């Protein structure tokens, strides 16, 4: 029943409980896993009502006012505008309420310990693109803080039926630009490259540099997406230098300040928020392992090692392990310079460990994915390694959804 | 689509679709509520029949005679030994197939493109104790080959009914003593306590040291384990030093260089057997990240790094990562010096890409445990950490059994 998990640098012991909560299925089956795949392979008024119901009464149960008059009264309002209309409208408490428990339920996110604390912008009564793009400068103003970074999401209209959703095109409300060139190679982000051609076939002058950010596509319903550039101004940006490497900063390199997510799917109470931006801030090894080091990203791991006079010409000299150490020691060094908010791997993992433990005083359980919760560099080295984790789907969630074009 | 798993590599955006899972005949961990893919543990003669006409079939489709009057006839013995003893024994050319395919079926092993090249040694004419100790110090023998490392395994009899099972006691045929000390710490390896104790009890008089290499425990069938010491000409072990930081070698370090898995069962056809060692050769970051780094076990992160003279008060300084990257390359250096079979972590997943691809030719897919496959350090810097893997069980297959004790 309860799966038994096991910490095997501890010796310690768990059942999670907290799974038996999930209403939604994942990728695998008794034949076999999918664990490691990154991807998955009006509503019924009966389910939405059900989802409603669960939602309204896990709202009541956080505010301790279960069963209460307040709790009966909401539920016959829901139970009414379901009934009535097909869908409901959620409270400004209950979004707050929701937004965080999705957070708090996202088995990806080891940054969950921050999830109680969310600055929550309502921005369900934007009706253009144009209201869309005020709403978002807004919320990276805030979430900046000139460096010392805040935790924010801004929720936009709601799915309905037969209407275009809200959507930010972006997958990021701050990227850099990736330009094809002639033989196929690519100046700038390559994961960038299909929005950036999108910008431009859309009315954007591109730059040629390869830390240009990119204008936001924002589109309202049943609309083509506007274009949007973003005032420098409010696009914060950490110049990457080496505390010993003194070549380092010549190389040029740089990264913006704000992670924020643009492109995910908020779910609350059956609801579907199809535009909901969220950001935190970042934890090293995004930038400093993945984004510069990663083939097909930026990819600069072979010009660090030769500055770094390493053996390139074998993989036993651990070339491009002591050049990655290298590069996220850059990173941690230059956002502290810059006094902009970061967190390196150890200390995010160390604060994931007294989440979970948190999280079975508090709920039984806590929903995890070992291959995302694990850094992409010095794995062993972190305590989540030697962890065992349960994954499973509880909502409210955050989810992927296609892409609007 | 297809109607079997879509598998991606996010690296290079290549997709291929795993139809050999169709093949398991055995569960795993994982529902779709959720997963449990992180999780390191997670005879009926009709039962056994079944297992057996599978397995015979599976010979017959390798040797290109399925359905011929061969293989008829041999699943027709194999039906008669069942119907009058309750059991059944393999051909030598069957157990050679058998113990190659539950290499090649391992999900958790990173070095299956060697799996056609075993040496199976048959020892399953052994009778005692003592014997069990000549065929195991024969395993070692060819299998070190003086540092140029051959893959083999060693069958000793299979499991039978009301009769006491074959078994080694240790984990690994070569393992480092670990003593408890009176302030409650450990002289020695950690994960091994248990055995040295147990050795300790059955008459060993036990070392003082870090690396005393500790003796096999061996059992008959309904015997009392009997103890016997590696001759220490036998035992290939390497010192440890850094090609560059000449201090390194003062540290005293060691390692053996034969990884020989010994508590492992081998299922094949439905019938198991308890007691069949396996080896090959290390993958370096085995060594230089686990046994040497993990906190559970020798953990000399710190040390290393307070002769690096790195700042251990904080974790912003990547003290750690810098540590285990000199360990590992100092394990690297060594093992090459003393001309001894080893690979990097980044050889060795380059091999294992090959092996995939050589595996979705030959059998339409490949299990693969993700969390095992990725290395411990460094991982996103390796291929396979952008590889989706499908792990599902297949037979013949390795399996874990309980400790004897
Ligand atoms: C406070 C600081 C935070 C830290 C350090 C943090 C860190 C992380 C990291 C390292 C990832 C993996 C990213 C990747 O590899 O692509 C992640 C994923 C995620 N985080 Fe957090 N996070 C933080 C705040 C937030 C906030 C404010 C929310 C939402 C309210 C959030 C929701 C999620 C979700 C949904 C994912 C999975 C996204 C995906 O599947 O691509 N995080 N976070
Ligand atoms: C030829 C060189 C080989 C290399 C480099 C190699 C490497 C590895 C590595 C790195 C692991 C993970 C070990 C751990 O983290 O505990 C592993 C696991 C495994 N290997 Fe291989 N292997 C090789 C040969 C073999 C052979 C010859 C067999 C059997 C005939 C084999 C069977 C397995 C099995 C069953 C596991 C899983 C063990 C467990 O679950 O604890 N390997 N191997
Ligand atoms: N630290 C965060 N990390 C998640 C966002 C950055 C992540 N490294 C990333 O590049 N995510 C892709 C994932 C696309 N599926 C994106 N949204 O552009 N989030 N945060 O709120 O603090
Ligand atoms: N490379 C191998 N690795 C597996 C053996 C070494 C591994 N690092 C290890 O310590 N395995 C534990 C497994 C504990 N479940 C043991 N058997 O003592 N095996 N080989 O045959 O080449
Ligand atoms: C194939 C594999 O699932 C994929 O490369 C995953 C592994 N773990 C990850 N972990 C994090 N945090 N982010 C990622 O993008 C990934 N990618
Ligand atoms: C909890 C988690 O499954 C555990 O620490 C696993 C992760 N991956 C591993 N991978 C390998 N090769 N060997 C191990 O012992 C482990 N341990
Ligand atoms: C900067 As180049 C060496
Ligand atoms: C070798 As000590 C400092
Ligand atoms: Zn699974």
């Amino acid at each position: 029943k309860f799966p038994r998990v096991k910490n095997w640098e501890l010796g310690s012991i768990t059942y999670d409980t907290l799974c038996a909560q999930s209403q939604q299925d994942g990728p695998c089956t008794p034949r076999r896993c999918l664990g490691s795949l990154v991807l998955p392979r009006p509503p019924p008024a009966e389910q939405l009502l059900s989802q409603a119901r669960d939602f309204i009464n896990q709202y009541y149960s956080s505010i301790k006012r279960s069963g209460s008059q307040a709790h009966e009264e909401r539920l016959q309002e829901v139970e009414a505008e379901v009934a009535s209309t097909g869908t409901y409208h959620l409270r400004e408490s209950e979004l707050v309420f929701g937004a965080k428990q999705a957070w708090r339920n996202a088995p990806r996110c080891v940054g969950r310990i921050q999830w109680g604390k969310l600055q929550v912008f309502d921005a369900r009564d934007c009706s253009s693109a144009q209201e869309m793009f005020t709403y978002i400068c807004n919320h990276i103003k805030y979430a900046t803080n000139r460096g010392n970074l805040r935790s924010a999401i801004t929720v936009f209209p709601q799915r309905a039926p037969g209407r275009g959703d809200f959507r930010i095109w972006n997958s990021q409300l701050v990227r850099y630009a990736g330009y094809r060139q002639q033989d196929g190679s690519v100046r700038g982000d390559p994961a960038n490259v299909e929005i950036t051609e999108l910008c431009i076939q859309h009315g954007w002058t591109p730059g040629n540099g390869r830390f240009d950010v990119l204008p936001l596509l924002l589109q309202a319903p049943d609309e083509a997406p506007e274009l949007f550039v973003l005032p420098p101004e409010l696009v914060l940006e950490v110049p990457l230098e080496h505390p010993t490497l003194e070549w380092f900063a010549a190389l040029g390199l740089r990264w913006y300040a704000l992670p924020a997510v643009s492109n995910m799917l908020l779910e609350i109470g059956g609801l579907e928020f199809s535009a909901a931006p969220f950001s935190g801030w970042y934890m090293s090894t995004e930038i400093g392992t993945r984004d510069l080091c990663d083939p097909h990203r930026y990819n600069i791991l072979e010009d660090v090692a030769v500055c770094m006079d390493l053996d390139t010409r074998t993989t036993s000299s651990l070339w491009k392990d002591k050049a990655a150490v290298e590069i996220n020691l850059a990173v941690l060094h230059s956002f502290q310079l810059a006094k902009v908010t970061i967190v390196d791997h150890h200390a995010a993992t160390v604060s994931f460990m007294k989440h979970l433990d948190n999280e079975q005083k508090a709920r039984g359980g806590c929903p995890a994915d070992w291959a995302w919760i694990v850094p992409p560099i010095s794995g062993s080295l972190t305590p989540v390694f030697h962890q065992e984790m349960v994954n499973y789907i509880l909502s409210p969630a955050f989810r992927y959804q296609p892409d609007p074009w």
